[PDB]
């Protein structure tokens, strides 16, 4: 890796630092002041950072924090914020120029503890580098020397090349806090470096990996893994995460899993997250919201179980990715159930393709999940004279971007991956990505042709009350819906018609009573 020569300092940095070394002379401090490790790894990486860590000698968060330096002929030193933390260490936190910069004192971290405030008391710089994560978050900036100091004579040189290691021995380390192992694949696949292989010995270790899916809270276990497909290479965390085995831990599948997991589920997970990953990198247009690209990605990676579901409490049959995004990662329930709709929609977008490419009706009398709405349009367009050979596609694909709202986008590049697998039982997904963008351009060129664009905000013709005025007495709650189903079919069918023309139509069948169903 090209690293920096010295850490450059910005108009602020320096700014700041400039009123923090004149505070150690108007008040005549010995304390030696220095940055916490994750600032001085981006400034050494060329990158910046604006998390500013600033750990102190022999002086407390708060105490070095009512060291305010006034009365020198400033431009009113008036700090933002003074937030204090306390605990059963104490942490201030300052705000200057618009930047959240918070005074930790130099501690150490103890190991006899039940995994809750362990820290005892503070030691010197060598304790609170030893505590660190990774070799690389271990490095400090002494301010008061200008100088960037390497305790762990590890971290420089494993930041100079690309390697992930512990600075105390990695399978004690995650007996004590496992949470680690997922912040080393994180940091890992972030930075695109290796594990040192006593970290991946550690990490595959029964041990570790039964001391990370017991006496470890699923939020944070969630967090890490959102930050991981919500980063730069998620492809690489998810590799790291099937090779040490621990797929099937952060990932884990109910108990009454029917169909039971097929065997090496991550080969086929990463195989769709590859292919989704370079599905959604290639226009860069920018228009592409970080939630619907991170649920993307966790579609294509739970695609091979879409079809299996377990029973819950109530012995309803709910979808598997329901137990691992609302219990095995304690997610959003909008993210369980918004990878739920894609799964769903998926198989009824692939039926849908072949025919959204000519844009003509290219075999869609014999779609099994669209019987009911066929049934409504033949008994609409039985008494018209011509009708075109695109109502039939829009009136189908106008209903499917009903269910998935405005995540068609997302939807159609997964059935895209799910029409590129071959039959069988080894059949792997293998087609090639060179015609699937192609694929995406023109269908999605089809639904901007047929004006479907934003196709679930257009209000109904009829509402519910007129409904009841054009029908008879007999009806009620269960009637709305029942017609109001069939209108949107004239709707979607007729797109410059106008609600009095689609009453004339209700009027006349009702007179005429030709049942539509």
């Amino acid at each position: 890796i090209e690293l920096k020569e010295n850490i450059e300092l910005t108009d602020k940095e320096r700014k700041i630092f400039d009123r923090l070394l004149s505070t150690l002379r108007y008040c005549n401090l010995d304390t030696q002041l220095r940055v916490a490790g994750g600032w001085v790894r981006d400034k050494l990486l060329g990158k910046e950072s604006d998390d500013i860590d600033i750990a102190i000698d022999n002086m407390s968060g708060s105490e070095f924090l009512d060291k305010f330096k006034e009365y020198l002929s400033s431009r009113d030193e008036e700090v933002q914020g003074d937030t204090v933390i306390e605990r059963n260490l104490e942490t201030a936190k300052l705000r200057i120029y618009d930047q959240w910069i918070d005074f930790v004192n130099l501690r150490s971290e103890e190991y006899t503890e039940n995994s809750r405030i362990p820290t005892m008391k503070f030691g010197t710089a060598k304790d609170d580098a030893f505590r660190r994560d990774l070799t690389i978050n271990s490095l400090f900036y002494n301010i008061n020397s200008g100088a960037v100091e390497d305790l762990t004579e590890r971290g420089i040189d494993d930041l100079k090349s690309g390697k992930i290691v512990t600075p105390l021995p990695a399978k004690a380390t995650f007996l004590d806090d496992p949470l680690r192992v997922l912040r080393a694949v994180r940091f890992g696949a972030r930075f695109g470096f290796t594990l040192d292989e006593e970290l991946k010995e550690a990490a595959s270790s029964e041990e570790v990996r039964v001391a990370l899916g017991e006496k470890i809270s699923r939020e944070r276990i969630g967090n890490e893994i959102d930050l991981m497909i919500s980063g730069n290479g998620p492809v690489s965390a998810v590799t790291y995460l099937s090779d040490l085995k621990l797929f099937s831990v952060v990932f884990a599948l109910p108990s009454s899993a029917e169909p039971s997991p097929p065997e090496n589920c991550g080969s086929l997970s990463q195989s769709y997250l590859e292919a989704m990953w370079s599905l959604l990198k290639t226009p860069r247009p920018g228009k592409f919201s970080g939630e619907q690209r991170r649920l993307a990605l966790y579609a294509a990676m739970f695609l091979p179980f879409r079809k299996t579901v377990y029973k819950d409490t109530k012995g309803k049959s709910i979808p598997v990715v329901n137990h691992i995004f609302k219990f095995s990662m304690k997610r959003k329930t909008s993210d369980a159930e918004t990878v739920m709709n894609i799964h769903q929609t998926t198989e009824r977008f692939r039926s849908l393709i072949p025919s959204l490419e000519v844009k003509k009706d290219v075999e869609l009398d014999e779609l099994t999940w669209a019987a009911d709405i066929l049934e409504h349009w033949k008994s609409i367009t039985l008494n018209d004279p011509v009708i075109p050979a695109t109502s039939k596609i829009r009136v189908l694909t106008g209903f499917l971007l009903r269910d998935i709202k405005d995540f068609w986008r997302v939807s159609l590049l997964t059935s895209l991956l799910l029409s590129a697998t071959v039959d069988g039982s080894n059949g792997q997904l293998d087609f090639q990505l060179e015609r699937m963008r192609e694929t995406y351009l023109t269908v999605e060129a089809t639904i901007h042709e047929l004006g479907l664009d934003k196709i679930w905000d257009a209000k109904p013709l009829v509402n519910g009350r007129e409904i009841m005025q054009i029908a008879e007495l007999k009806g009620g709650s269960r009637l709305i819906r029942e017609w109001q189903q069939k209108l949107l079919t004239w709707q979607l069918a007729y797109p410059n018609g106008t609600a009095e023309e689609c009453k004339e139509w209700m009027r006349d069948i009702k007179a005429k009573r030709q049942r539509i169903e």
